């Protein structure tokens, strides 16, 4: 299930330990099959006596040792990875007494899909809060930061999408995983390949034909992230269902067009995100030096 790191025999340090007496459970923000994530109230966090909204991962009854295994590695690898600015940050974790309960901050505008697609009609290409190419170009920028950083910490995504970035204030984007609490049954866009559901339209072709997760396939979903984001929220490979036919074409090489508001220079990053060979893809480090020039330039 991990790659590269063993999030068994990652720590876990008792500093993010938080009484969950102290938790008031609000809505529920999103659900799948055997995961949620809760809006919260955590009394006590702040060290003066004020309350705060949080954001509160935890499994359904529905729930099996899988998935109560995979819980308690993913609070591992969000206290390894420790805060990032482009990271969904952990505030603390409820593991004595009960079910798994994995504390972030709440972000504001919740995932950056619903976003842009509430954001399609205002949207101005040219430099209400009407969402902009300036604002398009930096999430690109935030999202390969965050990512360059996961890397470097051996950490690979496997589902990076527009659906698994979250905004809050200051136009700040964090990647997330929203993982078991999203259901992925009824969304469209994870397709049953085998006994799983899969985002295949967002996956390497090594990842669909070998089961490979690398950072190179981080890469190649991060393009169709790119794709999502300059066609303002639509999905990939749009009027094309998963099937034979789309294997055949993405193994034959077929690739996405432009997306309507990508500059040039963007749709060049997604064409080498896209390489057949994965040797032949940017690292997340080369296109944060790449995007770094497009802002400067801008
Ligand atoms: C509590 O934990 C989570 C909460 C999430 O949801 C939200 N968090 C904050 N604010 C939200 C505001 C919303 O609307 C206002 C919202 O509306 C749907 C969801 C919100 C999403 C994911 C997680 C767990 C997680 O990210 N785990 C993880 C594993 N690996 N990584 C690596 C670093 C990439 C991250």
């Amino acid at each position: 299930n991990y790659s590269y790191i063993d999030p068994t025999q990652l720590p876990y340090d008792h500093k993010w330990e938080f009484p969950r007496n102290r938790l008031s459970f609000g809505k529920t923000l999103g659900a799948g099959a055997f995961g949620k994530v809760v809006e919260a109230t955590a009394q006590g966090l702040i060290k003066s006596d004020a309350a705060m909204t949080v954001a509160v991962k935890m499994l359904k009854p529905s729930a099996h040792s899988t998935e109560r295994e995979a819980l308690m590695s993913e609070l591992k690898v969000l206290s390894y990875l420790g805060n990032h600015e482009n990271i969904v940050n952990l505030l603390g974790a409820c593991t004595h007494g009960g079910p798994t309960l994995v504390i972030t901050e709440y972000c504001c505008y919740g995932d950056l899909l619903n976003f842009l697609r509430r954001k399609r009609d205002e949207f101005v290409p040219y430099k209400k809060d009407f969402l902009t190419l300036e604002h398009l170009l930096s999430f690109s920028y935030q999202v390969a930061k965050g990512m360059a950083f996961l890397a470097s910490k051996n950490c690979i995504h496997r589902d990076l999408a527009a659906r698994n970035i979250l905004l809050t204030h200051g136009n700040i984007t964090k990647i997330c995983d929203f993982g078991l609490a999203r259901d992925i049954k009824n969304d469209s866009n994870y397709v049953d390949k085998g006994n799983a559901r899969l985002p295949v339209k967002w996956m390497a072709p090594e990842s669909i034909f070998n089961s490979v997760y690398t950072f190179e396939s981080d890469v190649w979903s991060y393009g169709i992230f790119l794709w999502e984001l300059f066609s303002l929220g639509s999905s990939p490979y749009p009027g094309m269902p998963v099937d034979s036919k789309f294997y055949k074409m993405i193994k034959e090489g077929f690739r996405m067009s432009s997306p309507e508001y990508a500059p040039a220079e963007m749709y060049d990053i997604m064409k080498t995100c896209w390489d057949a060979d994965p040797d032949k893809r940017p690292t997340f480090k080369q296109i944060v030096q790449d995007i770094e020039k497009q802002i400067s330039e801008s």
